[PDB]
């Protein structure tokens, strides 16, 4: 096991993501550039009037029933270690409204957990075979955010002339993209897998610009240490992909192969 | 002296920002909402495409000649401690381009200061004569980021119709400038009171984009500053133009230009 990088992200996240291969001769990947939060190429007119926020008037570190945030959530999903609670619909998820600068709350409240980042040990290794994948080092408990999907967001029209489609993840009234071919977070090495342990969750913090859903993912059980970590990449991938090769995913209940 | 607040940015910025009153009954101040980063009402469009940013190749921490992020800010004007260094222009600042997230350098190099954020240990509090002023808790020495300059980024032809207009600051012509407005919305040096001989210096800075119609502005120390003292910046003649007919400066400085 060669240690290729000792971290892929450059000091951007909060702890290192280095990048091993123990499988064969392949450098760390360089073909695209690492960002830790979501960029735009051709404008996106993301609306950022703070008057159009709505927000909560909470006393409080928003664990009552009456922060507008929670209800604008359906409720606060979080616990008070930023986990989901065992009520949360991985089947379905809901959209989770975080709070925001326009709060009357405290940066610490308990409503605010993937606005504050990437916590996970992660490495990104080379698989047998599926080209690069990201593992956990440590144990991630069920309903922990590992990590938000990152990368260039494009319009629809922009994606339909984009030709490596590999590493987008659909927003989809006006509909939108994030490509992570050429800018994107680790999240761009994650592998499919037809029984995941990440589920993505649609998230408003700063903005909430409905067009624009950040994308954090949760795990959907205790996630052991040293375990690959895989999302459903869908439908409309494996429409056109399952066209090229079919999913090497292995698990018993693979709707792929 | 009473403590009115342990923090007027409710824990947003890196340590906290207490309010103390140790002159009269007014409670900490409400009639405007913190922000620790600047915000917009009406759209600014201000350039985001990653594309565009001017960006390093450095293989080091960016302290050598050869960053080009220095390059364009002239040299690289902090040192190792993250302070101008003693050759800085204090009467006429160059811009100053940090690095980015498009730069080859990892996120601890040398010329990164201001997008690290506030540190200094500092106070809102009741002064005896000009309302509320902020001080430094804690001496502070020669050519420290202090505090960014926070509000709402408005256009010329909205600030002319602003009637408040106590809480501005003017960026830099282009045919086209810009505004920010501290007073609906506002960081804690929306309280920074004038003062002729200023312990603080406005620079115009770029972190994540480089869109020269909106700078952000960066508060550096012109001298020492010792704990206790109250922090000031020249609001400029535009400001006493306007006010001058109101009221005068209440600086005290023995050179006051606006008494
Ligand atoms: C030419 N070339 C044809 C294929 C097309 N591929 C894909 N398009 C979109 N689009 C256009 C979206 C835009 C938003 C609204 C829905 C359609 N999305 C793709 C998503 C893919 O994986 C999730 C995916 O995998 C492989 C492929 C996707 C890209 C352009
Ligand atoms: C009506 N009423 C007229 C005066 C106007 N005041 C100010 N305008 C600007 N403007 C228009 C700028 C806009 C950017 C381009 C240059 C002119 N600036 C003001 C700045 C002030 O303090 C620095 C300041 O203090 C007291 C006052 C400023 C507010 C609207
Ligand atoms: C977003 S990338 C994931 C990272 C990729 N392995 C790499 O090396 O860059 C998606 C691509 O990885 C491969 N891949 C991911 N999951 C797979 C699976 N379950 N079975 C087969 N190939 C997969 C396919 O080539 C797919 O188009
Ligand atoms: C940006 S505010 C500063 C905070 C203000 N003291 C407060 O209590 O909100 C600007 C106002 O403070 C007062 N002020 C600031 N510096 C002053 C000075 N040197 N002399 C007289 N008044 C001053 C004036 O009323 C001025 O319009
Ligand atoms: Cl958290
Ligand atoms: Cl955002
Ligand atoms: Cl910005
Ligand atoms: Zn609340
Ligand atoms: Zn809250
Ligand atoms: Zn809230
Ligand atoms: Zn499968
Ligand atoms: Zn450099
Ligand atoms: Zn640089
Ligand atoms: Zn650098
Ligand atoms: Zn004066």
């Amino acid at each position: 096991e060669r240690i290729v990088s000792r971290d892929i992200a450059r000091g951007y996240e909060r702890i290192p993501i280095p990048c091993v291969n123990a499988v064969d001769s392949e450098p760390c990947p360089s073909n695209y550039k690492y960002v830790s939060q979501n960029c735009v190429t051709s404008p996106m007119n993301i609306d950022r009037n703070i008057t159009h926020l709505q927000y909560c008037v909470c006393i409080d570190d928003c664990s009552s029933s009456n922060c507008m945030c929670g209800q604008l959530s359906m409720r606060c999903w979080y616990d008070k270690d930023g986990r989901l609670l065992p009520e949360f619909n991985m089947a379905e998820p809901p959209l989770i409204f975080e709070c925001n600068h326009a709060c009357s709350c405290w940066r610490n409240c308990r409503n605010r957990v993937v606005q504050n980042g990437l916590r996970a040990r992660l490495q990104l290794y080379r698989t047998r075979d599926m080209g690069w994948g990201v593992r956990s080092l440590q144990d991630i408990p069920p309903g922990t955010f590992v990590c938000e999907y990152v990368g260039e967001l494009i319009s629809d029209s922009e994606a339909d002339v984009r030709e490596e489609d590999s590493y987008l993840f659909d927003l989809d009234g006006e509909v939108y993209c994030i490509d992570a071919r050429f800018y994107g977070n680790v999240s761009r090495f994650i592998n499919h897998h037809c029984e995941p342990n990440l589920v993505p969750v649609r998230v408003f913090m700063a903005h909430q610009d409905l067009r624009f859903p950040r994308i954090a993912f949760f795990s959907t059980r205790l996630i052991e240490a040293g375990e690959q970590l895989g999302f459903d990449y869908g439908e409309r991938f494996w429409d056109i992909k399952g066209k090229l090769f079919s999913c090497r995913c292995g698990s018993p209940k693979c709707r792929h192969s």
